[PDB]
């Protein structure tokens, strides 16, 4: 059994806007979610992602590719260990946002190795950073499979000099919550789910950005709550922006899908 065969690249899911449905979209991050996580680590009934310490590197990326009716392809790099877009690779050229340490800076060495042009964003990948970019908050960008559409089609075209910065920005933020935030919480999905049943294109309202924003804070309240309850609230906001307390897990149950790894199950 001489010869040593190997896979060439990371798993791949696929997702186009050309023929898109609720129930397509529903697979597609039914099939994220499931590529994220080894299901073995479930606590509170919510999926765990897999610990970025002694994860070998053939585990640590998924890719998401991307086509729309235009039959362009952009192929997102996500990290599984916190479901989030690092880079992404459109033709011959291969763009990834800023590090945010050097441990993920080595990561990244290994994605898209036979890309031809490579290059590295000054900035992060935070909405921080990117609304700046794009000169617009996430509050005034519209979601849905228009503007997934069109964000495809602004990624593709960065490489050959159509697309700008700004545009470039924009489009990551809807690449993102479309993408990854989705896959964090079944909430955000249901979001983008009733969007493309009733085609409708509106911007995510602060119930979505606040828990985009706590996502770190949830994982680490779960984790390390007393049976779910937890030592110190988190607060939420209702869609109004009227804010909110939550105590405990389970109300969240139906809310989050996945977790960053904070410590070892008990
Ligand atoms: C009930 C709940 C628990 C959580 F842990 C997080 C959220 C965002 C929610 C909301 C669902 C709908 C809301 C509205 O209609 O304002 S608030
Ligand atoms: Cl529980
Ligand atoms: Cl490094
Ligand atoms: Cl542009
Ligand atoms: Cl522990
Ligand atoms: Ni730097
Ligand atoms: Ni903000
Ligand atoms: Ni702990
Ligand atoms: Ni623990």
């Amino acid at each position: 059994s001489n010869a040593m065969i190997f896979p060439k690249q990371y798993p791949i899911i696929n997702f186009t806007t050309a023929g898109a449905t609720v129930q397509s979209y529903t697979n597609f991050i039914r099939a994220v979610r499931g590529r994220l996580t080894t299901g073995a680590d479930v606590r509170h009934e919510i999926p765990v992602l897999p610990n970025r310490v002694g994860l070998p590197i053939n585990q640590r990326f998924i890719l998401v590719e991307l086509s729309n009716h235009a039959e362009l392809s952009v192929t997102l790099a996500l990290d599984v260990t916190n479901a989030y877009v690092v880079g992404y690779r459109a033709g011959n050229s291969a763009y990834f946002f800023h590090p945010d340490n050097q441990e993920d800076a080595e990561a990244i060495t290994h994605l898209f190795t036979d890309v031809q042009n490579r290059y590295t964003f000054a900035f992060g990948g935070n909405y921080d950073r990117l609304e700046q970019l794009a000169g617009n908050l996430r509050e005034n960008i519209e979601l849905g499979n228009g503007p997934l559409e069109e964000a495809i089609s602004a990624l593709y075209y960065y490489s050959t000099g159509g697309t700008q910065l700004p545009t470039l920005a924009r489009s990551f933020i809807i690449c993102i919550q479309m993408i990854s935030e989705a896959a964090r919480f079944q909430y955000i999905e249901g979001e983008m789910r009733t969007r493309i049943r009733y085609n409708r294109r509106s911007a995510p309202d602060p119930s979505v950005i606040t828990l985009e924003n706590s996502w770190g804070r949830l994982s680490t309240a779960i984790q390390e709550s007393n049976q779910g309850a937890f030592a110190s609230p988190i607060q939420l906001q209702r869609r109004n922006g009227s804010k909110f307390s939550v105590y405990d897990v389970s109300i969240l149950i139906p809310i989050i899908a996945l977790m960053v790894y904070r410590c070892a199950p008990p």
